[PDB]
């Protein structure tokens, strides 16, 4: 997608924790953080094959369909091997995601592949209850428009991720069932007459590279290849 055409989230190479705290977290204004992930082990070390064959056993909660309303989604328990079968090798007709899943505790030897961002600690909260998700699926995946109750540290290992970002005092143009109604790609502009001309940044996500995504923030997502992040949720 034509990104050149659109206001961009600002890149840094390893802002130092003052300048983040100050011009970043306190005002919630988002920001990429480069070269502060793109040594961690997971980056090499983290092959299709290698998860398959480390975590291929493992049972994993996979999304079917996207989440606009509670009753157009639904999950079902597999492993990871059947969810790599059925949704990403070869050609898998309909989507499927591995979203939201804490698999780092699941298995805790993969967290060795992984760290706590050093700007978590900026914040008020402990480490012990900063929450790692997994988010694991083909390219194509698509999260809808929606905020989350904390900070984000969305850190990109495998693949690209498309991601638009519309700030939290702009919630009137996006209409709410939270989460919103509108379709940010193919938009009904009718149904929907705010949202067209709403403020946004946005970016193209690649490995090494995190996304801060500043709490209540509005988020969409849409993968480009075959996909892995890591999210961090932090107080
Ligand atoms: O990675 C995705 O598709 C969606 N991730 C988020 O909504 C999150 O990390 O806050
Ligand atoms: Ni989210």
């Amino acid at each position: 997608p034509d990104v050149k055409l659109e206001k961009t989230v600002p890149r840094l190479h390893r802002p130092s924790l003052q300048h983040f705290r100050e011009q970043f977290l306190v005002p919630g204004r988002p920001v990429i953080l480069k070269g502060v992930a793109d040594h961690w082990p997971c980056m090499q070390k983290w092959s299709l094959e290698y998860i398959q064959e480390i975590a291929g056993c493992r049972t994993v909660p996979v999304e079917v369909g996207s989440r606009y309303t509670d009753e157009e989604w639904s999950q079902t328990l597999m492993t990871v091997n059947e969810f790599i079968s059925k949704y990403i090798v070869n050609e898998p007709r309909d989507v499927g995601y591995l979203a939201q899943h804490q698999l780092f505790d699941q298995i805790p030897e993969l967290k060795q592949d992984i760290s706590i961002p050093d700007y978590c600690s900026l914040g008020d909260g402990e480490e012990e209850e900063i929450t790692i998700n997994a988010w694991f699926g083909p390219q194509g995946t698509i999260s809808p428009l929606h905020q989350d109750p904390q900070q984000n540290f969305l850190v990109q290992v495998m693949g690209r991720k498309y991601i638009r970002l519309y700030s939290p005092q702009e919630s009137g143009a996006l209409y709410p069932h939270n989460t919103s109604q509108v379709d940010v790609e193919n938009p009904d502009l009718e149904k929907f007459p705010k949202f067209a001309k709403a403020p946004f940044l946005s970016c193209i996500l690649s490995p090494g590279e995190i996304l801060f995504i500043p709490v209540k923030y509005w988020h969409y997502v849409r993968a480009l290849d075959l996909s892995f992040s890591v999210s961090f949720w932090w107080s």
